[PDB]
């Protein structure tokens, strides 16, 4: 039978691509009417999806620059049990291969990444596997920063020898509203079947926890410009993390930005700090564009 | 009146006469056309206007009307050289000017753009006037007390040497931490309107007021602000410009960290010093099209 999606939907109907595992990664496109200055990956968070970045991807494309990007493995429309994964870097392997098949098909052209919370974690580890190739990265509340998880919760390593005994143990769902101030945008959230929902399997939590480890053995050899979007009352990705980032990449060209208040999800935040966090990614890539 | 110590009456040059009638030294940067906006420029310890001509060439570029004065025992003010009764003496004259400038220029929304104590002098300002002012550029704010240097035992030990030897210098300070282009260093080294000399243990007591002030100010502080600060700067710790970014309740606050570079970044390296006048071109650029 033809290999479809979780949801149903054969591959051969959908822009995909097939990673180095034998896995089908669900794929997006947003490209512009004249030639492109310059190609852009997104690289969504955890338990979300591609199809949230429709927004933000339309300035971008407005700006001539070819947008593209992918369902994570165990997310969206690609293949995988759910918000699961062997080793992190599946996910930079599988960025860079994406990256690598654009850059054929538009050789010259500069590549930018952007990515959110985990994301950006995902995007600081494959700017850094790769020094000098990006032209540039915008990081929105990336996952740099351990959440307060003591030595006893960390000794949950015991417990994934337990996720082998009890796999799908779970730390437990987050609460949603802590998401964004924006409720509308909260509901959205609530209610877009493509999300994952369900609380993080120790599997899963023990992956972002080496992912945190190696952006911080990174960050001495990161010199990709960045833009840095942070909100002040994030509890997902402490604020916290933002300012060891700040001053632990070597980039020459870092720029952080912090919204007072905020939570998480800055592209889906209150009116006035989305318009915000749009112009500022509009403006940073637009400069390092005509570059 | 008086004559300056070079022999010339203050009455000569642009001045401003200030409460306690001493005579302030003023610059004046005006565009030809009408200008979109007032930015008072006040300048770091031991230094002058002067030294700000090239930045104030390109704001007037802009359009901006650019305008400032040598602190009192600065530059060609009158006054002993870095000694003043209270810091507050700072802001009130700075107030001072900015009032009459508004006056003559009523509607127009005026900046502030400091360097080193001259920072601290714009943070007080701003916060002295909450809502007043459309914006604050700083560059490697005073924000911080030396780790020595705040102790209980330390300022009582300032206080009692300050009742026998209030001008007793604590030693100069080596201007090579001012800048890695040599450059300037020897350009600063040379400027006989730059005091030099070491800090008087009168002047150290007015600087911890300063700093005590600062942090009171910070959580009524809402100006928009651009931060920009090196990393390596000895005299202004970068960890201050993070501390700023956090405490302060401004919705519109970007910091930039130039890596390396040290304390006097409109005067470094090239590629620092034009991405510096770069930066605050752009950003106060976007906040006068707003006017």
């Amino acid at each position: 039978s033809p290999r479809r999606t979780p949801q149903s939907i054969p591959y051969q109907d959908l822009p995909h691509l097939v990673n180095a595992d034998g896995q089908y990664l669900f794929c997006r496109y947003w490209k512009p009417t004249g030639t492109p200055k310059a190609l852009i990956f997104v690289s969504h968070g955890a338990g979300e999806h591609s199809g949230r970045y429709e927004e933000l991807a339309r300035m971008l494309m407005g700006l001539d620059l070819l947008v593209f990007a992918h369902d994570h493995v165990g997310h969206g429309q690609s293949e995988g049990e759910r918000m699961v994964v062997s080793d992190f870097h599946v996910f930079v392997r599988d960025v860079l291969q994406h990256v690598d098949s654009m850059q054929k098909d538009y050789p010259g052209l500069p590549v930018f990444l952007l990515g959110h919370s985990m994301g950006g974690a995902i995007a600081i580890l494959t700017a850094a596997e790769r020094p000098g190739h990006f032209a540039g990265m915008v990081l929105i509340s990336p996952l740099v920063l351990a959440n307060p998880e003591s030595a006893t919760t960390f000794k949950v390593l015991a417990a994934k020898v337990l996720n082998l005994v009890l796999p799908n143990l779970s730390l437990g769902p987050i609460d949603s509203s802590v998401l964004s101030r924006n409720k509308t945008e909260v509901d959205i959230y609530n209610s877009d079947p493509l999300i994952c929902r369900a609380g993080l399997k120790v599997c899963f939590g023990i992956q972002l926890l080496n992912a945190v480890s190696r952006v911080e053995r990174a960050l001495p050899k990161l010199t990709v410009p960045f833009l840095l979007l942070q909100g002040s009352a994030d509890r997902l990705c402490d604020s916290k993390g933002a300012y060891l980032l700040m001053e632990l990449a070597k980039s020459q060209d870092k720029t952080l930005k912090i919204y007072e208040g905020a939570y998480h999800v800055l592209h889906k935040e209150l009116p006035e700090v989305t318009n915000s966090v749009f112009h500022e990614i509009n403006m940073w890539v637009s400069q390092r564009t005509a570059t």
